[PDB]
């Protein structure tokens, strides 16, 4: 309820391209926070939003001195400490590949380097939903391993709709057009 109001509220006083392509922005960012949500909540393990890699090594290994290591400061979504393997967690909501494979190759090329150097066993997992098909889609074996099933109850209509009428508002600015 009161999120969409937001939204709403905004596009409907919202005049500029800029300040349009802000909404637009934000309303992809509460999709994917409402996925992330609903993902944790149905696998019943700790929601996060962005957590400092620096602050992940402490928790699963409280002792370390993070001054002897050279941490990339990534905010990956979330992570789970199982006590022997960190899995490193990071929400998608998009019909395509692309950003899954973008942020899986950052969080390659830049965790698992300083985790292997410390010694802590990490996998990178990308959870991606489909915001058309609820499908989703699983980079990570460990994960799939954990959990086998995801009982989601996904429905991100009203995240389109709101985006429509943004879209609607503005089909004849060239403007907004090219900050697509
Ligand atoms: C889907 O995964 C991500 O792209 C992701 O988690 C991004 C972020 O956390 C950031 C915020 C964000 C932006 C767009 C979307 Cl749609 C979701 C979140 C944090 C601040 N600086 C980088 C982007
Ligand atoms: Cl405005
Ligand atoms: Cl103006
Ligand atoms: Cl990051
Ligand atoms: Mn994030
Ligand atoms: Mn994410």
């Amino acid at each position: 309820d009161p999120m969409y109001e937001q939204f709403l509220q905004r596009i409907q006083a919202v005049r500029t391209a800029t300040v349009a392509k802000d909404i637009s922005a934000d309303i992809l960012e509460a999709r994917h926070d409402y996925f992330g949500r609903e993902l944790c909540r149905a696998l019943d393990i700790e929601y996060r939003n962005n957590v400092l890699l620096d602050e992940i090594i402490l928790d699963v290994y409280p002792g370390v001195n993070l001054m002897e290591y050279n941490v990339p400061h990534v905010t990956p979504d979330n992570y789970i400490w199982t006590g022997d393997m960190l899995l490193i967690l990071d929400y998608k909501v998009s019909v395509g590949h692309d950003s899954t494979e973008v942020t899986y190759k950052k969080y390659t090329t830049l965790i698992l380097p300083v985790m292997q150097e410390i010694g802590i066993n990490t996998e990178i997992c990308i959870i991606r939903a489909n915001p058309v098909t609820n499908q989703i889609s699983i980079v990570g074996e460990q994960f799939k391993r954990l959990f086998p099933t995801i009982p989601v109850e996904l429905n991100f209509a009203r995240f389109f709709e709101l985006r429509k009428m943004l879209l609607d508002k503005f089909a004849d600015d060239e403007e907004f057009l090219m900050m697509i």
